């Protein structure tokens, strides 16, 4: 059962993933009802993956595309004995396609960075826990992190790994694939998202067509 240090936002170690854009107002219109969600389906930031700044939205508070800048994690997940994976993740609630889930937090740290890490503080741990980011960087969380790294692998998996322009810096947020009832273990491809560290090990998700093997 594994011990780490939690953190609320991540940790930038040795580089900046600037993503090279602004998310620049949209032409969204704020809804006159006071409880209808605005910037939804059609609007011109989510459409290029890149959140609304609050600053410029039209749809000023009925924004509803800040989802990451404004930390807003789903409160129902719980850490759970997964048989044959270690600790998972399940889903206390319903959750629903396309609903954000969690930011996936950690340090972010360069590739060469890491594979330092992986030699001189890893190279003996039988769980792995990088996504990546881009541009040869790395979202590491073997030692910083929250609870989005104990997510397993699945082959036919029910949620996805986004990355985001936020205020033009990339990070990373877990939405669902699917509707997915109360009790539902969360699950993402890894050989999509997770950094490629040269150890393979046997995938377990138990699906039809299992690959056999993450990474
Ligand atoms: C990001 S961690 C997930 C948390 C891990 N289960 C634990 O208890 O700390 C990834 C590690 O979990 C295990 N794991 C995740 N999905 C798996 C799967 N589908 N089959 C076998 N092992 C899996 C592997 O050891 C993998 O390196
Ligand atoms: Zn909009
Ligand atoms: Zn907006
Ligand atoms: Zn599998």
């Amino acid at each position: 059962a594994g011990s780490y240090k939690k953190i609320r936002s991540n940790v930038y170690v040795d580089v900046k993933p600037l993503s090279g854009y602004e998310a620049t107002t949209c032409n969204c219109k704020k809804p006159d009802d006071d409880t209808r969600k605005g910037c939804v389906d059609d609007c011109l930031n989510r459409m290029i993956f890149a959140e609304c700044s609050p600053n410029t939205c039209p749809c000023g508070e009925q924004c509803c595309n800040q989802r990451i800048q404004r930390h807003e994690w789903v409160q129902c997940l719980e850490r759970f004995r997964a048989e044959e994976k270690g600790w998972g993740i399940r889903t206390k609630e319903p959750l629903k396609a396309g609903q954000f889930i969690i930011e996936y937090l950690g340090e972010v740290v360069s590739e060469q960075e890491f594979r330092n890490r992986m030699i001189e503080q890893y190279h003996n741990h039988s769980d792995h826990y990088c996504l990546n980011l881009d541009s040869g960087m790395v979202i590491d969380s073997y030692r910083m992190g929250n609870e989005a790294r104990f997510i397993n692998h699945s082959c036919d998996p029910n949620c996805e790994m986004q990355k985001w322009s936020v205020n033009g810096v990339y990070r990373i947020g877990l939405y669902a694939l699917k509707d997915m009832p109360a009790g539902t273990e969360l699950t993402y491809d890894y050989n999509f998202h997770s950094f490629n560290v040269e150890k393979q090990q046997l995938c377990k998700c138990g699906f039809e067509k299992c690959r056999g093997i993450i990474g």
